[PDB]
């Protein structure tokens, strides 16, 4: 499906213009980066046995994903300010996020996101386990504080939410329970959630994850497998557009939904204010 579309897009500019014609207007970007220790070994097949956070003169999957999503959504960003958070390191585990800059200062453009990412990475202690509840809750807080302006949260992660040891008897882990609850609660806000999977995974349980999310007023969640798309044997510029479209083509209908539901521009009033920890640097 997305492959059939992207075959006719030669640049990210074309993808951006398409999102514009599909109804996307002023749109804000929030980025959450997975800093769990698993990043050390999930690059086995996908990244030459290097850490997914390994820095060099070639961008790692995080930098690549940021660049592609950043370039595509930049035209819709009126203030060009991108709240950025890390999670899954030793300072946050599955309980918190930390802001890329002290006092929660937003990054100025995706270029600064990239630069500041490279500054922070070598000073982190990677940990775990994996939950997306703190980063989704942080996004909720930002949306509410902005008085209900539309946001797209892009989570870039190298694993699914941590499962229960007793998952085979139908039990959810706290990480799963709180993450699913956050996804549902987020649908009461003008917020779209995109989970970008990098590394080896496994990612084969995501469609079933998606299928089991409880009923929401609109479908506010998308998973996209960066690795699978960028591993294809086809043109590089064409892999980029396919990724951008796969990650973002559902955003304009979601945006339209936040308008039809009258979520846009209003404060919900039931959003706990999550505080981001300082960057542990
Ligand atoms: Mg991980
Ligand atoms: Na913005």
């Amino acid at each position: 499906r997305y492959s059939k579309i992207s075959d006719n897009y030669s640049s990210l500019l074309q993808v951006s213009e398409a999102l514009g014609r599909a109804g996307l207007e002023s749109s804000n970007l929030i980025v959450g980066i997975d800093f769990t220790k698993s990043n050390e070994w999930t690059g086995a097949k996908s990244f030459n046995r290097k850490s997914l956070h390994h820095l060099s003169n070639t961008p790692n999957p995080y930098e690549q994903a940021i660049t592609i999503i950043g370039r595509t959504l930049a035209a819709f960003d009126e203030d060009n300010l991108i709240p950025c958070y890390g999670f899954g390191d030793a300072s946050t585990h599955d309980q918190d996020v930390f802001s890329f800059y002290p006092e929660g200062r937003f990054c100025n453009g995706f270029e600064e996101v990239l630069a500041r990412y490279r500054e922070i990475v070598p000073q982190l202690k990677l940990a775990g386990p994996t939950s997306f509840a703190p980063i989704i809750e942080m996004a909720m807080t930002v949306v509410e504080q902005s008085s209900g302006q539309y946001h797209v949260l892009v989570i870039i992660a190298d694993g699914q939410v941590t499962r229960s040891v007793d998952t085979e008897h139908g039990r959810l882990s706290p990480q799963e329970q709180k993450t699913v609850d956050a996804i549902v609660k987020a649908s009461t806000l003008p917020l779209s959630i995109v989970l970008v999977g990098v590394g080896d995974g496994p990612w084969d349980m995501m469609q079933e994850f998606d299928d089991n999310i409880p009923a929401r007023a609109f479908d506010n969640f998308q998973f996209v497998n960066f690795t699978e798309i960028m591993s294809k044997n086809k043109d590089q510029s064409r892999k980029e557009t396919e990724f951008a479209l796969s990650a973002l083509m559902a955003i304009p209908p979601q945006y339209k939904a936040t308008i039809e539901l009258n979520l846009l521009g209003v404060r919900n009033g039931n959003i706990p204010q999550r505080i981001p920890l300082p960057p542990p640097v």
